[PDB]
């Protein structure tokens, strides 16, 4: 079964912000997909420290960036917390609407498309980059899911069983054509080292074969 589900109307509303404002300073989503990795693990860590056993499906609290120029994706790789199946259909356990409305306010009061993270919806600038975005999750308290959208208004779920994570997320950017610069190692680098420089988790990014 893959379920379809419409986006909410202003999550399409911010997604078409996102794809159709010319806004050049695109790097800034991977700043915000390794924040929110960050935050998903600060939360496994915090439940860790009352039940040890919440880290039985990994200890290993970490970030994998691995670009695929063959496949022309960059994935970002966390075990945090992860996601249940309705953390997902509720838009990725944000609180879209709401940010979505306090993010165009701000954009009225002088902000600009970089400060999208203050709202609450950094995941959506993902599609600064990708025509495709497909996020793989296990929580500890489910199975794993795949969510994917190609933006379009509307967004796929459905049983992952593909390899097998043990806990937490992977988000898959399927790279515009024009956006390859992201699957460069010396690119990649710069923009972790210029906005993700101080992140508490390593941070691995991926060699390719020649
Ligand atoms: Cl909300
Ligand atoms: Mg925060």
């Amino acid at each position: 079964e893959v379920e379809t589900f419409a986006f909410q109307a202003e999550i399409a509303q911010l997604m078409s912000l996102i794809i159709n404002t010319f806004y050049s300073n695109k790097e800034i989503f991977l700043r915000e997909l390794i924040s929110n990795s960050s935050d998903a693990l600060d939360k496994i860590r915090y439940e860790s420290l009352t039940d040890p056993s919440k880290l039985d499906s990994g200890k290993e609290l970490h970030i994998n960036l691995i670009p695929n120029k063959q496949d022309r994706t960059l994935t970002i790789v966390d075990t945090g917390i992860g996601m249940t199946k309705a953390d997902l259909i509720n838009n990725l356990g944000t609180i879209a609407a709401s940010g979505t409305k306090a993010f165009m306010e701000a954009l009225q009061a002088g902000a600009d498309i970089s400060m999208i993270g203050q709202f609450g919806v950094g995941f959506y600038s993902a599609y600064l980059v990708a025509e495709k975005v497909t996020v793989i999750t296990k929580h500890n308290d489910d199975e794993q899911y795949a969510w994917e959208s190609s933006a379009g208004g509307s967004f796929t779920v459905r049983t992952d069983t593909g390899e097998p994570m043990g806990r937490g997320t992977k988000v898959i950017l399927h790279l515009k054509e024009d956006q390859t610069e992201y699957l460069e190692e010396r690119r990649i680098k710069e923009i972790v080292k210029k906005h993700s420089q101080f992140i508490g988790y390593p941070i691995t990014l991926f060699v390719e074969k020649e």
